[PDB]
């Protein structure tokens, strides 16, 4: 595109291959407390913060919401799960098409809900110099969290932009969907396990099925 | 059957008055210079009027609307909706709800409506069917559909598990919030959208009406 | 409807209870060969005639058609197979909305592309008086089978009949498809496992869950 | 990888004809007092021309076309195709031909389409890519896509097995013939449908244009 400043990346399962460690940790810190998420589901919620993902859970099998003091005790268990994992490792194609993204000019973002302080501390290491820590959003920003368009405006105002000035690359139906809300040209790319229609039905405006072929395919759909 | 309560949604299902809300937002929405479509208003259903404006608000102009603003917008909202001829009930409604009050289950309202000549025409329309107490509308809700929230403080004011109760919703969100609240859900298709809708958002049943789920009803619950 | 002149039945899944049957006879007698056909996919064939069938599993997984002696071979086994189970029952609901249809001067009529015998030979005497043979369509017509419209076709033209002036009543997504493409007013009963989307999404105008409630439905939707 | 062939559909893969062919078969379709919208077109695009035919006259007449009828809407449709500026190399086909050439792999085309202006056209548009003994055009089919048909007569003709190709296809009917000949189908979505509807056919990738899966062809056959 012609009017493009920025590129507004996701977190996880777009940087980091870390899915298959938030999905079990999920499923499993959910058993540890007799409640059903199933690994498949964790996917489906991929993008709702910590707080929600637990409301979901309490909402429709105990009847109510969590605590604050119960979302914070169970989101430190899953944390420590997460953790427990050798760490995760950047998703082919990020950081090659990162370096694309600034050589021709564009501002990388990182939009996220995800509290989950190992990965936010390691994007400087994994993706040097291409990220502003004044232009990123992180779970320290964001009140309600994707699937609400909050998070990709808010990164829209702290970079100075309109909407037709940005493009969003999301791998989850939520995050898709809080893109697609908030304006903005969204590209999904299919890193996990759930059918591409989800992805376009949330409203993606492209479909490839990894980082490394969005890489590939990215100067001809600038074009 | 553990059933005990039928926790109906109100507008579209009770009163046949989406077309006046659809008309109504998408009028004060193209007042106000934003595109906000009659089907898109129906897409919308569900959600409170504070919500609706903000998503509008969000798309458009890439922001949240203000209180301010979602105050104005709401009060004209309010205002053209009601100078239209009241809405009329559903078909059926009345005659599902003897049946069901028949059956010795307890009728609720469930709705993030705070349209008060509405909710102040329930008695009237429904006459000895619902109670204050075992209602949920715009004054009790801080998110509304499609958060299961409503849903959930209905079984709590009923005392009821979500395993005792049955929702009759008509839209998609209605019926997301009613299926994420864990309770058996129907859908009955009085709008203009494809029921493939309803039922993505979880509806265990769908019907074209509520007359023909009235018809159906003794049958569902053998 | 106001110029509503014949109600025309598919048999399986609508007129008699006979889908578990047909379904495990498939899947069986394809593993018997060698050959993988679940019994979720023989409901998402179901519609399909036996010769169509057969070649829907040869042309995947063998790389060819079956051959008319492999389809009559094939075919002989399945139906040996679904005859070996208790006689199918009628699908309730079905008897009551006949009277119903009747009683209304409507022809009723059936349209099916099944060569299961069995259940032809049988619908007289579950459905007395209903139905005459001159106004059925059976595979001893069909050419194709549906999804194709042809056998509804062929149903309106044995009834002297105009598309306007017929309803279908189907319960599987490749015998809705056949009626729409027929362009003829189509209701489904979900009568099997599918879900109700896939229904809606091959053209009925109109979904319930049960012939029972079609029945407790039909006086209203005829209004 | 066993992979061995690329099994490459004609119309909006290897050539920009389908706003000709959806042009003229609705006005056809059209000058004959039968409506087959431009979009119906395209979500019949694959099928043969006879085929085409007969599905319009099924739905709109409630019969079949006769063999006389066929032929003359066909010879029609065929003329008026012809009436436009010839239809252009998809950019980025020529690129993948050589590609895939490169690799060591035999390039098909498979299509039910009987259109001798594009077919005698292949091999000036992809000079050295394709043989005559290597090709499924409507000369040899009795069905025709989505029936798997004539990716399987392909296969023969090639000495292949299905796990031994890919099929590249644009259009749902014929994304469905490949998957239903168990072959691994790439979608390109090359027309004005959503792509949902090619992965609803069974598509196992897909991309946006010929030019992104050039471009994404080496990763992906990783
Ligand atoms: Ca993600
Ligand atoms: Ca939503
Ligand atoms: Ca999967
Ligand atoms: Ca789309
Ligand atoms: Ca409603
Ligand atoms: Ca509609
Ligand atoms: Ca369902
Ligand atoms: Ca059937
Ligand atoms: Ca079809
Ligand atoms: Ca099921
Ligand atoms: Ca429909
Ligand atoms: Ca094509
Ligand atoms: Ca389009
Ligand atoms: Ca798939
Ligand atoms: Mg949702
Ligand atoms: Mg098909």
């Amino acid at each position: 595109r012609k009017k493009l400043k920025a590129v507004l990346f996701d977190m996880d399962g777009v940087l980091f291959n870390s899915m298959p460690y938030h999905s079990e940790a999920w499923h499993q810190v959910m058993k540890t407390h007799g409640l059903d998420l199933s690994r498949e589901e964790a996917y489906m919620h991929e993008g709702r913060t910590g707080a929600s993902t637990i409301n979901i859970v309490f909402q429709r099998e105990l009847g109510k919401e969590a605590t604050q003091e119960e979302i914070e005790s169970i989101y430190h268990e899953k944390s420590i799960l997460f953790n427990s994992y050798p760490e995760a490792e950047r998703m082919p194609g990020a950081w090659e098409l990162l370096q694309k993204v600034k050589s021709e000019g564009l501002t990388p973002m990182v939009v996220t809900g995800s509290g989950q302080l190992s990965l936010l501390e390691r994007l400087e290491h994994n993706f040097p110099g291409m990220f502003h820590k004044e232009l990123m959003v992180t779970a320290f920003d964001v009140k309600y969290g994707k699937p609400n368009p909050e998070p990709y405006l808010m990164a829209l105002k702290k970079g100075g932009l309109k909407a037709d000035e940005a493009v969003v690359i999301e791998n989850a139906p939520l995050g898709v969907e809080a893109g697609h809300k908030a304006g903005i040209f969204t590209i999904a790319v299919n890193t996990g396990p759930l059918d591409g229609q989800v992805l376009l039905d949330a409203g993606a405006d492209l479909l490839f099925p990894s980082m490394q072929t969005l890489c590939d395919s990215w100067d001809t759909i600038m074009l």
